């Protein structure tokens, strides 16, 4: 099943600069998995921002729950979930 | 370059039924030739509503405009268009 | 897996009055035959209002899209969708 | 009586981490009691968030509000209230 | 049980003036009866428009929604329900 | 003149505990004056929130800012003022 | 009292033209009169806009309903009404 | 020309108490001049609000903008400018 | 000085088709004859709407109005205004 | 292409003065490049506020997207981005 997924990242200014860098490279090799693995389908940066829009390809609201709950970047996310359904119009695949 | 698309779709009460039917045949051809052709790149349909996600793949923000000035939809369609950059951390092809 | 979906019913001021409770009959119909079948799994009325909250239990999203594209209210309705997982503090059924 | 809850929760970063880990494990004694004796009738996690959708059972718009009120959460806790009716389509429990 | 009732009223352009007279009287016939009754305890008028803000008094839910979806205007309201509980510090 | 005042209270996190039931007790003895007096005509809480919804009965705007400025909580609340006028249906008391 | 008060105006299409000339004569008569009273107190049009922003000075918010109620246009006009308090650094 | 102007003001919980007292005294004198010279022709309280509601009267959209880029206050506000124009049925 | 102007055009669906022509044909000509006269400066169409965003160059709030309102479209324009200044970085025209 | 970027700058609050002038700095002399080389095509200030409207050109979302990144002012940036489109009735450059 597909979802877009919006996802704006708004890390402390207060952060730790050493733990800063230690999350953002987690979060990088989390994404990497997860894109290779198939879960994570899409990923793009709106122009102009930080964060990503996504298209994430699971079998289950808990799984895709489970995905983002899990990234290094969660506490620092606002993220906005959109099911997609197949549109009768499209050709080729969803 | 890729955009990102939103339309929902809102028809005339009083549209003539063989007007209508004929009106759906219509954008669907078109949909179908700009997707078969790549412009269009991906079609999905909003979850319970009657409108579209999609992924426009084009050259050009005129090309992208009168692309979808051209379908037969458009006087009856409220469109949000974001455009989209490669993400640092995307695995694979944009 | 579980949807919550909001709906609002905006019925069309110069419908015939019995055209307008051939409807009603058919949507409740509708809704009998998909809360015995267990899709529609709960059905609430929002108070002071002509709408519903409602939690759907369906196999994909496009189950649920095609459940709801097929209302006979639908052409009359505002619909949003949302998402529910497994929440791991949960005692009981959901 | 049944109302429909949305919490949103927002733990500071600066929390003392044995403190958020006994805040949460109140919390969730709590819950699990307020379920155990139905006034929290349904609870599910809205995915991709750290927050809930509740329905809860209770005799008076005072007991909702104590019941809130007393969470170990509710400093924390971004909350929305909509009260439920009966619909009169509903087959099946409320 | 309270409720801050929030309600806007739309009446169609094109409403035959009769039928707005005849349609005014009853809600306003409707309403005598509701406060009278005790039911809407509370009914002001928001400054500069048509509406009302309300507070009623019902022992249920589904005893305000029968309530609403009873009046006149209905079909030409917009309400907003909100549960009010009694404050602690209220004199 | 009557007015519907929404406020909702954020206190700092960072209060001594001393200092903050000093703030709840001040606040509470200043709406207990101004109840007393008549000012405060109304007073609810909001179910679910840490705010209340009142209605003040006041000669001017100007007293009616400067009762709201007195409160030991104003620092920390968020208001929205709305005028109220008397309704040509009322039966009984404003 | 002093009010800012946004109006909004949207006139039918469907208006007879007469009519049309008629209410708007009889809104400006209106505006004239609470003008000259004081109790419309200043009247600007927004830029680019079909309505007017305004200060309002009336003794009460039942004196101000009245009033905007009986505007020719108050069965066209979207309101919004805010009010205006004294401000400490204000001179004059 | 005239504009309609909307601040809202959000210092800092951080300032010291002589530092806050001195930068409101500083607002306050600077607002001083400013409605002495013309170019600050109203000001409002928005009931309720630490803000204002005012009306300028200046030559350019540059001399407001150096105007309000002036205030002391002006790192902490929030600021809505809006063009008025002159009304057909002013008196 | 200078303004950004936003235009959206909601023509009704009821226009004579004559009539139409005839507005589109004086608004093509209207705008012309404030591009060339330096009033309107820049026009832009905002990709996939039917509207325009657009500079104007004008001496007084009074005359953009009036210029605003002398457009054919005027009745069917939805119009935000905002006023720009000169930017101290700006390097080249305005 | 073209694009209408709105942006509104929030600097720390704890910036020393030649923090701040050395940003204030970095950030004209990058947008002094930027105009010369022609993607900057277009800037003002947003009167009455810390911010500016622009019109870039560039030939692509991701060479608009680096050169946003690239500012100075970046981390302290709100941005909106909207593709413009060459409208039909333009008498002049764009
Ligand atoms: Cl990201
Ligand atoms: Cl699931
Ligand atoms: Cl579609
Ligand atoms: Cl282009
Ligand atoms: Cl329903
Ligand atoms: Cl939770
Ligand atoms: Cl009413
Ligand atoms: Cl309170
Ligand atoms: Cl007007
Ligand atoms: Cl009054
Ligand atoms: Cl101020
Ligand atoms: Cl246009
Ligand atoms: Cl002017
Ligand atoms: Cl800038
Ligand atoms: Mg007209
Ligand atoms: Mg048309
Ligand atoms: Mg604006």
């Amino acid at each position: 099943m597909l979802y877009l997924v919006r996802m704006t990242v708004n890390l402390p200014r207060n952060l730790d600069p050493r733990e800063e860098e230690r999350l953002k490279a987690s979060e990088k090799a989390r994404s990497r998995t997860l894109q290779e693995q198939g879960q994570w389908r899409y990923l793009w940066r709106t122009t102009g921002k930080y964060g990503n829009i996504s298209v994430f390809d699971v079998n289950s609201h808990d799984e895709l729950h489970e995905i983002l709950w899990s990234l290094p970047f969660f506490p620092y996310l606002t993220i906005d979930v959109e099911p997609l359904s197949h549109h009768p119009a499209r050709v080729g695949k969803d």
